[PDB]
């Protein structure tokens, strides 16, 4: 880990110095919930470049940009990019703007993300709350917390049991009614996986007998060091694809199918997203 | 990754400009398949180390050598000494030769490997083709298409539900009855494991309990990239031994009991990859 | 690996030289075995400082010391003070230790461990016999024999089926009996995870599943190493805790609760070892 406490304090004061957004609610925006900042009220917008000691993707394609508002009167810190253990970024880096928003005092954590489907009663387009997440990367050593602790985030040896908060679960399946949505909101468990390539039918085979119903490449490590930190986080899972279970099918997944599934979904998860701040404890 | 596409197309060329074999199939030779350059007409032999940004093993021990020649009048670039994640190398290194033999013109590339017996059906000599992988370091990041993805040789989210090419599997069953060997041509899902060391009993148990039918410490890395340059892929493992499953048993598995029953079906192995030339599409 | 032979050499001689105690088994303490230095006779103490190409904890609350001495009439080396992956050691470091007790002509490794119980079975204050490992670090590349062997140490490719000596867990229950324990002495199998974080619901519930009957986050490098060089490796765990295996629990795992089990079970942990010293083959 090339970062220093001061270096955190550094990003979150400039940030603080350079807008007048005292955020409670930081949302990491993966697949679909690109145009969600065009529902922030008051937007103040960041590239990444500019905030300092912020990691910065070498890829000409995604443009990161931090953005702070109100989203349904609840001051937010939207992420629109994130990065992935696939890209080469070191999990230090990838979970390094978690332990900035908590210097700019946000209390909660909402994360968003693709995933294939395991389990069998999913369906594309449906929406996962996840529950639980089984850290496959995280056994092997490539968990965010390896190296030395710093007391002023939190314990060397916190429990993730408790990781996804149990009401913000029942208050957003509640909020689901009243969007009156055709297909019940899903519930379940996210394995992490590196990537970047899709998995083996023997590989998918293996993920659901571990007891996963979604698979993805994200979010995990930023679920820990939010939970490090004291942050109350809430995670769910646009269900992208079906994961390939059997060599009968003709069938290949593809990066197009999650874009698609993603654009398709875009307007449901954004509703979703900003009724969810009405729930969210002040 | 330390190499550039500019190196990749260096290797290529240079290898272009000092040979006039054009090949279309790459051959990894794995246990036992030591022999079959001797097979190959018209043999102009390689050491790695006059090939440039080819990676040379530091062991005393083995010198590897790329061999391009004809078998069974197809024109074939055999590689004679692999890189193991064992030995110290990083992926981008194990995998290095791949990139450059699509850069070649190679359409087709064989991989075959020693294994440890998983399925109980399986006895020591057995052949095992391989119809799926389990790739337990890639879950973890140890991937080789970690990191930038370059366009000219594929998609950033390769499939891989499909990496075993179904029809040369179908086509190699046909050659064995041909063969008329004693024994069935075996298929099944090959697990990597890192190694060096051999698996305990508990590890033999979780890996036959998560669907593995034979464990080797190779291969992998090479087909996720063959398939990522759009190769077709087939391979197979020779069955070296039975993984020891019981505390009861009083049995250590060895490296000489893998050279052994390697010698033991070199014959038989030269055999079955010279006739299975003939099935290659051109 | 940052070690040459001539640096493991160097230690050794530089302890031969500055002790005359010849050890025959190594300790390496774990939770609650603190005090097990006050019953060596003759104790001689070095800090791991003084002590040359040593691993030294950067962290100020542990200064590890090493002690040469008698216990129960046997000449041992203990280590007081353990390295662990979370804390950021490479693993060439977690085990430099263990290299150099075999330069000291030590034959037998005893390992202690904390773990949190996996097998329903089990309570909090019982002591689990490691009889198998499942290493899942070791899977993804996490071995610490990974890179260039040294015969002088052993075998490119040592077994581990047998790592855990049958005929010192056999001369361990007749201990258990003698020392007349409320409670019976548990067998079986310990997965390493890295940590440092607890697992989740669905994480216990896959290392249920693969077979594991305790989870801790250290001494299979230990093992591994120890087996490499020839060591007779007997070891146990302290079950400082019952792994949270359902969501309707309201119940965390905590250091504070592995620390008390530690310091609850310390009399009882260094009898039982000191006992064992007996029954240790010359
Ligand atoms: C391989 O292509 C991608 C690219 C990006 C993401 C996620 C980015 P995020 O939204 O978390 O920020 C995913 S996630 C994903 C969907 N379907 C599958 C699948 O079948 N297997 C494993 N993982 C996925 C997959
Ligand atoms: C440990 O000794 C070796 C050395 C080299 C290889 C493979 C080299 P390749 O032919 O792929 O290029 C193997 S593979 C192997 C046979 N039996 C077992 C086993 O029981 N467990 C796990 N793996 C193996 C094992
Ligand atoms: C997280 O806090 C610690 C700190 C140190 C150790 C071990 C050090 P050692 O004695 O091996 O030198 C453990 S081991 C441990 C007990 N309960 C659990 C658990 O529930 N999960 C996974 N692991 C453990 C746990
Ligand atoms: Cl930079
Ligand atoms: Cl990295
Ligand atoms: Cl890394
Ligand atoms: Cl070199
Ligand atoms: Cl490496
Ligand atoms: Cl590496
Ligand atoms: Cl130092
Ligand atoms: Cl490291
Ligand atoms: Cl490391």
């Amino acid at each position: 880990n090339g970062y220093t406490y001061e270096d955190y304090k550094n990003t979150a004061e400039w940030l603080l110095s350079h807008t007048k957004h005292r955020p409670q609610v930081a949302i990491i925006c993966g697949s679909g919930l690109g145009g969600l900042t065009d529902k922030l009220t008051q937007a103040q917008i960041f590239d990444y470049g500019e905030i300092p000691n912020f990691p910065r993707s070498t890829v000409p394609g995604h443009a990161g940009r931090l953005v702070f508002g109100f989203l349904n009167g609840r001051a937010c810190v939207m992420m629109q990019g994130r990065f992935h253990m696939y890209e080469g970024y070191p999990l230090w880096k990838v979970t390094f703007p978690v332990r900035v928003f908590h210097l700019l005092g946000v209390d909660t954590l909402v994360v968003t993300n693709a995933a294939g489907g395991l389990n069998p009663k999913f369906e594309v387009g449906d929406i996962m709350l996840i529950r639980d997440h089984i850290n496959l990367p995280g056994f092997s050593g490539q968990n965010p917390l390896r190296g030395p602790n710093d007391e002023r985030f939190g314990d060397r040896f916190p429990a993730m049991s408790d990781a996804y908060d149990r009401t913000m679960r029942q208050r957003a399946l509640s909020t689901w009614k009243q969007m009156g949505e055709q297909r019940e909101l899903q519930e379940g468990t996210y394995v992490m996986v590196a990537g970047p390539s899709f998995e083996t039918v023997a590989e998918c085979r293996v993920l659901q007998k571990l007891g996963a119903d979604a698979v993805g490449m994200s979010t995990v490590p930023e679920v820990i060091v939010a939970r490090h930190c004291g942050l109350r986080v809430f995670g769910f899972s646009l269900i992208t694809n079906k994961v390939i279970m059997d060599y009968e099918s003709l069938e290949k997944a593809n990066h197009e199918e999650v874009l698609a599934a993603g654009k398709q979904a875009a307007q449901k998860l954004e509703q979703f997203v900003s009724i969810l701040m009405a729930s969210i404890p002040l």
